[PDB]
């Protein structure tokens, strides 16, 4: 319990929505690795379902707990912990379409369990583009910049994203991040990078829209001494 | 009772957001004149007054049943009601902020009353910036291009905003809409232009915050023959 | 020779560029109202042609002099007449396409001939997309604000404009413009409207590659009181 | 001369631009390590200095063959040589300027020397902005994602760079680039990140503008298993 977390913990999911008018609840469940930078989830549509979009673009909605820190960079987000932090993000598609997620993390150290509590709301959806047709196949691994804001004590992140298409295509994603701990630490990273790379796989039945998410995450500086 | 309106009806309003954070809860109720475009509202903090934002970022967001069309131009509002239509909205800041507003319009024609419910959502306003500071001063009037999607039986709109700062400056904010009916109508406009002014005024006391706002808007095509 | 202009001017062209690696050079000459705002032009490219993109990427670089200005706006355009006045715009594609062009706008007072030298450079247009398969068909006429910016004497344009595709598609662009009279002037408008109309006509032969363009554009304030 | 390349080797350059009406010549020669990605460079300003804008705007425009690729990566830049190869970027700052620039990149075997022929072209950068009160601080290090047009046999970049400022600010500037070998090669690499890492220092004397530039670039896959 270095900050409440343990090597393996559990973790909780909410998600209340509405892309394009159409509202949704998503529950998840998942095992995670805090200083590995893994988890894996699996999430469970419960009002709202089917989805009339891709999955794929709830999954950077879907904890930066979950993230390999060197000892020699500040981890802002284990440091939050076990009280947490908050994130806002938007969503800008090359295509017109924008998106906004919040999410909530928090840590109860007597269940060994992080609980996830996330907004997502979506406009603008091309009828005909691929993620109303649901002709997305996942995220390619990415880069982001961690930037800190000293005089405010946050965080924000900088990732331009490209979802991959089944035709082969890619669809670009502007990704604009805001981190913020629920106390403001005194201490606070450099810069840094955030590498990530997801999996998704819908395992659907007839009875509920499901799927599995999993990412990996690893923290670093610059690679130029 | 031309699509159950009146020369001159009454208005409600509920809105629930939240912007970096930040949740509240406003009420209003106006007046306006469907048929020359113009309403006349009053809104009311009821939750999470007063709000740490700019009051203006929501003036947009409280129906274009109030806008003067011209016999010759298709009216895709007002032939929406009674029932009504719905819009999705992106805001688009110059300084990197980004909004979500959705709003449903319903006529009651025993009331004589429009009901508007809306959902405003922003992220990553900068805390030193016009808008967390409350240092701005009305947006500049502005014109508005309407664009039909035939096959869909939906409109779009696309309007480039200045929000007037009160040491003089602009600041550009990039409005993109989808303005649906709750049927699709066989009947569609043509392209056009809605021209807007609006004004504003805090009427705000002891108890709760609260403004004025005004708008007047008129549709047409272009000036060139 | 109100400014060194009469109701009836010759023009002259000369345009040097490149988009994505093709040189090019064209040359036109036209006839032009400036108290109309009409303009009637012909283009012969040079060297470089036939050129590998659409003609209707260059319509809006091939000068405000011809816009219809009501007594009660000033008239920053013809006031800079006859020395004239430069502009720089860049050209946003909603497919990632960027261009830059220049031009310089003189009064020859004994010639009765306004002069136009004008520099085009492109970026990033897709192969496959509609520029340069040359699918384009035309501009949709559009309304451009025109916004002072008073310590500079120099003035700013914004206008998302649209080019028609021959599938009955649309391609958005944006528009940013600065305008700046030779000898800023003590004489400056407040913010107004400027409509655009466009046509455009290709003419080529065997020899060259040669088209017909024409302007219609007037000035104006809100239409709100 | 692996592609008539060797491990040391001198470089040339000549830069012809504009930047919002002022026009440039620059000339520079420096020494670079193909091998190790690593370049060092002196500029001089011949026509148009003093330049009334920072010299760090010029900086990522004054060669990819100056990277360091791992065996495993396929390096399309150095497979090009000596021919060589060109690109074309676009330069979004968040204030509203844009900049595009070109260059032709080739060999000289016999005199074991790269030849640097580019184009820098910049609009509407306020004049009061830290670009124009030459209030820059340099670029921070960055990650560049590249990746493969295969159909087409060239590449594109996309990195989003920070240019610091000298009051402690950062000034976002988004870079979109076309990288095209003189011959399309059928050997492509994967989708691969560059790093960088630029220095700058200005020498200018009573004679001339002068400024030395460094580059240290290395490209890598994701770190992600």
């Amino acid at each position: 319990s270095k900050h409440g977390l343990t090597k393996e913990m559990t973790m909780k999911y909410r998600m209340e929505g509405c892309v394009d008018g159409h509202k949704f609840v998503i529950t998840g469940e998942g095992i995670g690795y805090p200083f590995k930078g893994k988890q894996a989830i699996n999430l469970c549509v419960v009002e709202g379902g089917p989805l009339p979009f891709a999955e794929d673009i709830l999954s950077a909605a879907f904890n930066r707990v979950f993230t390999e820190y060197p000892q020699d960079i500040v981890d802002y987000f284990k440091n939050s912990c076990p009280a947490g932090y908050t994130w806002d993000r938007s969503f800008l598609f090359e295509d017109g379409a924008v998106c906004i997620c919040n999410a909530d993390i928090t840590v109860s150290v007597e269940e060994n369990c992080m609980y996830h509590e996330s907004k997502f709301y979506g406009v603008n959806f091309p009828a005909d583009g691929p993620v109303m047709k649901k002709m997305t196949d996942n995220w390619e691994p990415s880069c982001e910049k961690i930037i800190p804001v000293p005089k405010q004590g946050i965080l924000k992140g900088d990732v331009s994203m490209y979802l991959l298409l089944k035709d082969g295509g890619r669809l670009r994603c502007q990704f604009d991040t805001v981190y913020k701990a629920k106390s403001v630490p005194r201490k606070m990273p450099d810069w840094h990078f955030i590498q990530h790379k997801l999996t998704r796989e819908d395992r659907s039945d007839a009875k509920n829209q499901k799927w599995h998410l999993t990412e990996h995450a690893i923290a670093s500086g610059s690679a130029l001494p």
